[PDB]
C-alpha cells in the first residue's frame, strides 16, 4: 500500500471524497512501476544483479549510470517487491531472488522481458492514444510484418501464464480417460512459443504434437521444444493458418489466447476448421480471457477480462467475449462444451463433437 | 485482484517462479488503469455521467464515440471501482458516486483533472525516457504550464494534513482568536493556508507563487470565503520580499523540488521571516535514512523520488538531511506527524 488508510478515517462527504481521492491518485501512480521495471530491463540492471549483488554506485559503475539516480531507481525497485536490498555496516547490496531471476532475465523459460519489450515498443505509444480509439471504433470488413515483429517479442512474455493452464488442463484429460501411453495428437493453433503443447508432450510421453504460427515464432517454438526436450515429437506447420492444411485426425486442438484475436465470423471459421481436424473423440480446448454476459467483474478472471478488452481495444483487437457467445460458436461447429475450469486468469473451455 | 492466486498455490521452485511472473504481470498491468481513466476524462465521459446516467449507447451517442469502444472504456471503469453500473432488465446504467463526482470532474476543490492533464502532458512522455535520465543524471550547477494544471490536481492532499496539523497548533496553545500571520511558500492554490483561515478565523495568510498560480489561488480563497484574510505576493520567491513577522511559515510539496544549497537557503530565510515563537512546517515525502519501505509513507517517497527523477526534480530525502537543515537556520525539530502519503515536521528557532 502506497496510502495510510488508517489516516483518511471519517464519514463526512468531505472525509469521503478525499478518501476517494487518495485511492484514485494510488491507481493513477500505477503508472510508475512498468516505467522503472522496463527502464530497468533496458539498462540491463536485472542481469547484472543476478550475476553479482551490489551497491547502487558499483552498478551504476559497471552499467555506465548515474550514481544518485542509480540508488533512485534500485531503491523504488526494492519498494516494488522486485529486488532485494539487504543493509550492511559497509553498506547497501542488491540482489534478486531465485524467482526473480527466472521471471526477469532475459532467455529463460519463464522471462517478462518479451512483455517488458512490447509494452516499450507497442503498448506505452498506443495507450496514449486510446481517447482516439474509443472516439473511432475498429472495422470489422495474418499478422502484417508489424504485428509479427511484436509477437516475435510479445510469445516469449506469455510464457509463464501456460504451466498453471496445462496442469489443470492434464489433469482433466487424465480423469476423462486419456493416457500419457496412447499415442494422441494435439495441434495447437497460433502456438507461439509452443510452451503450452510442449508441456503437455513432458505430461504425456507418446503423445505428438503440431503448431500453427508465421514463419518467425515457428522457429522460436521449434527451439524451444529442443530446450524441452520434446524435439522428436513437436513439429511446426509454418505460415497463415487461414490457408488451411492444419492435418487431420487431432485428439486435441488447442486454442489459447488466440479467439480474442478475433471477430465473431472468423471466430465461427476457426470453430468450424477445429472441428474437421478432431479425430472421433476428439476434444477443442479454448483458454482465453472469458466473461459472463453479464460482465460483472465478480471474480479475479471476470475483472482481468474486462481489462484485457481495453487492452485489445488499445492494440485494435478482438474483444473479451462471453461463455454465450463461445456457446454459440461451439453450436456453429456442431460441438458441445463439457467443462469450464478456471486459472488463475483465464478460463478452459473443453467441447467434443456432440452426440 | 487481478489475478486468482488460489489457483498459484505450490512450494516447488518452478510453482514459486511462475507465482512470481503473474504478480510481477499484475504489477505491470497497472498502466492500463491512468491509461483507461485519462483516455475517459479527455472524451468527456466523467463530466457526462455525473450529469445524467446512461448506459453505453447513449454516452456513445452524446460523447460521438464508437459504441463497441466505449462499452469496453465504461466496463473496465467499473472493473476498477472508478464508475458504478446498476443492471436492470431495461440494460444497463453507468453513474458516478457523490464521492468519484468531487474527484473526477473539472472545477471541483478536490479536482484529480490537474493529475490527468499533468499526466498526458508531461509525465506519460517522461517515464518512457526514464533510461536515458538514469543514464545521464542531473546537475546541481514549460514547469510553469505544468504547475498550472498540476496545482489543482494534488488539492486532494491537504485537508488530512492540515487537520493534522491544525490539532497539534491548537494542542500547543495557537488561537484561532489571536492575529498570527502564516506564510506559504509555493502555495499552489493555496489550500493549505486557506483551510488553516477557516480553521482559525483571525488568522491571515500571505502565499508566494508565480504570477498565473497566485491568480488561482486568490480564486479559490475567495470560493472557499477567506478573501479578506487571504493574500499572495506574485513572483519568483528567490528574489526576496517575504515580509516577517510570521507565526507560521509552511513549506509543501516544496523541498522535494530543492537542491541541498536552495534547501538550507529556503530555511534560512524562513528562519529570517520569523516572529518570537514562531514555527516552521515541511509537508514532504521523508523518508528515514535507511530508506526501508517499512510503511505506507517511507514506500511512497521512495517510488515519489522516482518520479523526481523522471521530471528532473530534488529527491525524497531523509529525516537526518531536514534536521541539518533546521540546525544550518538555527531551528529545532519539536514534532514529526504522519499522514496519509506524507510527514509535517515542525520546528522553532532553538534556544
Ligand atoms: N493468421 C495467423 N496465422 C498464424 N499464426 C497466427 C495467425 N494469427 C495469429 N497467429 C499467432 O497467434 C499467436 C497469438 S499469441 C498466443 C500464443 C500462444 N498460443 C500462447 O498462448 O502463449 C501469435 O504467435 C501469432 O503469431
Ligand atoms: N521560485 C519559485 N517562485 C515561486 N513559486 C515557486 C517557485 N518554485 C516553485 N514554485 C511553486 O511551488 C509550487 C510547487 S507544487 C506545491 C503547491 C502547494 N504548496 C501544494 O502542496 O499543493 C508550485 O505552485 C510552483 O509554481
Amino acid at each position: 500500500s502506497l496510502v495510510d488508510e488508517s489516516l483518511l478515517v471519517g464519514v463526512t462527504d468531505e472525509d469521503r471524497a478525499v478518501r476517494s481521492a487518495h485511492q484514485f491518485y494510488e491507481r493513477l501512480i500505477g503508472l510508475w512501476a512498468p516505467a522503472v521495471m522496463e527502464a530497468a530491463h533496458e539498462l540491463g540492471v536485472f542481469a547484472a544483479l543476478a550475476e553479482a549483488p551490489a551497491d547502487s554506485g558499483e552498478l551504476a559503475r559497471r552499467l555506465d549510470c548515474d550514481a544518485r539516480a542509480m540508488r533512485v531507481l534500485l531503491d523504488a525497485l526494492y519498494a516494488y517487491d522486485v529486488i532485494d536490498r539487504i543493509h550492511d555496516t559497509n553498506g547497501f547490496r542488491y540482489l534478486l531472488s531465485a524467482e526473480a531471476r527466472e521471471c526477469l532475465l532475459p532467455g529463460t523459460l519463464f522471462s517478462l522481458v518479451g512483455k517488458f519489450m512490447h509494452d516499450i515498443n507497442v503498448a506505452w505509444p498506443a495507450w496514449r492514444n486510446l481517447a482516439e480509439v474509443v472516439r473511432h471504433g475498429a472495422r470489422d470488413t495474418s499478422p502484417n510484418g508489424i504485428a509479427q515483429e511484436d509477437y516475435e517479442s510479445l510469445v516469449g512474455g506469455i510464457n509463464f501464464w501456460a504451466p498453471p493452464i496445462v496442469t489443470t488442463l492434464s489433469r482433466k484429460l487424465r480423469a476423462s480417460g486419456r493416457s500419457g501411453d496412447a499415442t494422441a495428437s494435439v495441434l495447437d493453433v497460433g502456438c507461439g512459443t509452443g510452451l503450452y503443447s510442449q508441456l503437455l508432450l513432458r505430461e504425456f510421453p507418446r503423445w505428438t504434437a503440431t503448431g500453427l504460427d508465421v514463419e518467425r515464432i515457428a522457429t522460436l517454438a521449434n527451439a524451444q521444444a529442443l530446450r524441452l526436450g520434446v524435439e522428436e515429437r513437436f513439429a511446426t506447420r509454418a505460415g497463415d493458418f487461414w490457408r488451411g492444411g492444419w492435418g487431420t485426425g487431432y485428439d486435441l486442438v488447442l486454442f489459447a489466447n488466440i479467439f480474442h484475436l478475433q471477430t465473431p465470423a472468423s471466430a465461427v471459421r476457426l470453430m468450424r476448421h477445429a472441428a474437421a481436424c478432431l479425430a472421433p473423440d476428439g476434444l477443442v480446448a479454448v483458454v482465453d480471457q472469458i466473461v459472463d454476459a453479464d460482465r460483472e467483474p465478480k471474480t479475479p478472471q471476470d475483472r482481468f477480462a474486462l481489462l484485457f478488452a481495453a487492452s485489445m481495444t488499445n492494440t485494435g483487437g478482438g474483444d473479451a467475449y462471453t461463455f454465450q457467445e463461445y456457446e454459440e460458436w461451439f453450436t456453429a461447429a456442431g460441438l458441445q462444451r463439457i467443462e469450464t475450469l478456471d486459472t488463475p486468469m483465464h478460463r478452459i473451455l473443453l467441447a467434443r463433437r456432440a452426440t
